[PDB]
């Protein structure tokens, strides 16, 4: 029945300085970006603000200053059992992407009925 977006988050995807020592590759490690959310409901907006947090482990302060709205990787939340669907130039959710201007994606209930929603997403550096 609900077509909801009720969650809007960003993780920065990057090679950590570490290699695995059989294949020889970089290896990938993920960190969460800190965040507020503005949902919309009436107007199918869901907004987020993210920040950057602080430096710790292999999110040194080197790599803190790398994280960009151009390549974000950015997840949501939707109403138990709804899917989630890009819609024209729209990127997928959990890949990093362009996150610079806003997005529309179609939210499906679990009884078929379909909301759009507009993502819109800012970085605070
Ligand atoms: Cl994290």
């Amino acid at each position: 029945e609900e077509a909801e977006i009720t969650k809007v988050g960003a993780y920065h995807r990057f090679y950590s300085g570490d290699k695995d020592a059989i294949t020889g590759e970089n290896i990938v490690a993920e960190k969460e970006l800190d965040r507020t959310n503005n949902i919309d409901s009436e107007h199918g907006v869901a907004t987020a603000v993210f920040t950057i947090p602080a430096a710790g482990g292999k999110f040194t302060e080197a790599e803190r200053a790398k994280v960009s709205l151009s390549n974000l990787v950015v997840y949501v939340n939707v109403s138990t059992a709804a899917r989630v669907t890009p819609l024209d130039g729209s990127p997928k959710f959990g890949v990093p992407a362009d996150w610079t201007r806003e997005h529309k994606y179609s939210v499906m209930a679990a009884d078929g009925t379909k909301k759009i929603w507009t993502v819109k997403v800012t970085l605070n550096k």
